[PDB]
């Protein structure tokens, strides 16, 4: 992973995950407005907290000199002497339009093919609303797989509306989102995807433009 889009409403990304009575985020009318979302920015980051779904901006990255880590892979995570720990306590939800991969060098963005948000599977050091500035959130990866393979070794590990829930919920276990993780990735044939514009590289360019087919 290394770059998002998160260009739509709250209640946008919101509708497929929780009633209104169960979340904890403020109404906000106007659009993230972020198609280019990079690593060491605060980024809006779901998650579970007294019963409710919380939406806090929370730092890309996590670090034990140099840069921060920006993803966990699923393959190694809920046993990593890191990571497990967050794994068990600190699962969180970012949802996006899509993600950009670069093929080896030409940006793609990938997206689910019925227009639903995708709903990436996040670790962090939990409390999220202190606002820390180095252990922050983490992207959970998965191995590219289907026609992914073709623009990339590594995805995101998307979940369904379904299992990003469950995997939210403060009473589960690291042995039960384990399997959560498994059974409810949205495997590749549910995403579409096409080139992009490679103006999307510079951190500095933020337009709608960015993410329109070329």
């Amino acid at each position: 992973c290394g770059r998002f889009a998160q260009s739509q409403t709250r209640e946008d990304y919101l509708a497929l995950l929780a009633e209104d009575i169960e979340r904890d985020i403020p109404y906000d009318p106007e659009p993230i407005g972020r198609y280019n979302v990079a690593p060491g920015t605060k980024v809006l980051l779901l998650s579970e907290r007294d019963e409710h779904l919380h939406l806090d901006p929370v730092f890309w990255g996590y670090a034990p000199d140099k840069p921060p880590l920006i993803n966990a892979r699923v393959e190694t995570a809920a046993t990593s002497r890191m990571f497990k720990p967050l794994w068990q306590h600190g699962r969180a939800i970012c949802f996006a339009d899509g993600w950009f991969e670069w093929k080896k060098k030409q940006p793609f963005f990938i997206y689910r093919a019925d227009g639903q948000p995708i709903f990436m599977a996040a670790i962090g050091s939990t409390p999220f609303e202190r606002g820390d500035e180095a252990e922050g959130f983490l992207i959970v990866t998965a191995a590219a797989d289907q026609g992914l393979v073709d623009i990339h070794d590594r995805r995101p590990l998307v979940l369904s509306p379904e299992a990003a829930r469950e995997w939210m919920r403060q009473e589960i276990s690291g042995k039960e989102a384990s399997e959560i993780a498994a059974s409810g990735c949205v495997p590749a044939n549910q995403f579409s995807w096409h080139p992009v514009s490679r103006a999307v590289g510079n951190v500095k360019n933020q337009g709608a433009e960015l993410i329109q087919p070329v």
